[PDB]
RNA sequence: GGGCAGUUUGACUGGGGCGGUCGCCUCCUAAAAGGUAACGGAGGCGCCCAAAGGUCCCCUCAGGCGGGACGGAAAUCCGCCGG
């Protein structure tokens, strides 16, 4: 389904409005997204897969994508852990789900989120990418009370073309998000 | 069943006994081929695997810095450097 608001959002008026504070010379100059990455550290859950298949479907649910399990490089008895045995969920949404995806995040996940006050800035890592988490994940749509048996949140990472974050800190506003300032 | 009989009771060893050692692999001694001794300096083997094998196909590390709900020096995710 290549169409939806944010997917317009960025074209019809957020583009030309970056070739405002740069003028790029160049179409593609422009920074775009082009990557939302999802991950769930659940070494909580890393003893039994039990409660993990649904994190996976809840995460699955949110996303539209179906997840994908990431296992454990080193070791450390220090909390458990040894070869691949261990547990974490990454789901890699571009395209257009990244946009169905993005409209619910900064149009209904984050006003929802309990005393919410605005994305910190400082999360820009010297080049254009954003990162930040959240201790729940029932904040999201299609997520009933009944179904969650454990609030367990996440991060996402958000990649951009842009090689400065000093731009980046601009097109993330121009497409909705409401940093902390 | 030492009353009695026939015997065995290793070698190396700055004398012998005591101690230590005895075969195999790696490195140094070894003097830029090979080989090379000392009771010279240092360490391992007496196994393991039906996947830890065959072939076809695909992927590329460790580490460092920055950013990230548990995490917290180190779990998993993203970015940049890294032969
Ligand atoms: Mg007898
Ligand atoms: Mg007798
Ligand atoms: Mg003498
Ligand atoms: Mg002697
Ligand atoms: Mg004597
Ligand atoms: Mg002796
Ligand atoms: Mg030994
Ligand atoms: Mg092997
Ligand atoms: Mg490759
Ligand atoms: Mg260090
Ligand atoms: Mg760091
Ligand atoms: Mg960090
Ligand atoms: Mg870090
Ligand atoms: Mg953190
Ligand atoms: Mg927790
Ligand atoms: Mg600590
Ligand atoms: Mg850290
Ligand atoms: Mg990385
Ligand atoms: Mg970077
Ligand atoms: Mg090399």
């Amino acid at each position: 389904p290549l169409d939806l608001a944010l997917k317009r959002k960025y074209y019809e008026e957020v583009r030309p409005e970056l070739i405002r504070r740069f003028g790029y010379q160049n179409v593609w100059e422009v920074p775009r997204l082009e990557k939302v990455v999802i991950n769930q550290g659940l070494g909580e859950a890393k003893e039994d897969a039990r409660i993990l298949e649904k994190a996976a479907q809840e995460l699955a649910l949110i996303t539209g994508q179906k997840p994908a399990v990431t296992r454990a490089k080193k070791s450390i008895s220090n909390f458990k852990l040894r070869k691949g045995m261990p547990i974490g969920l990454r789901v890699t949404l571009r395209r257009d789900r990244m946009w169905i995806f993005l409209e619910k995040l900064l149009n209904v996940a984050l006003p929802r989120i309990r005393d919410f006050r605005g994305l910190n800035p400082n999360s820009f890592d010297g080049r254009g990418n954003y990162n930040l988490g959240l201790r729940e994940q029932l904040i999201f749509p299609e997520i009933t009370y009944d179904m969650v048996d454990a609030l367990r949140g996440m991060d996402i990472a958000v990649v951009t073309t842009a090689e400065t974050d000093e731009e980046a800190r601009a097109l993330l506003e121009l497409l909705g998000f409401p940093f902390r300032k």
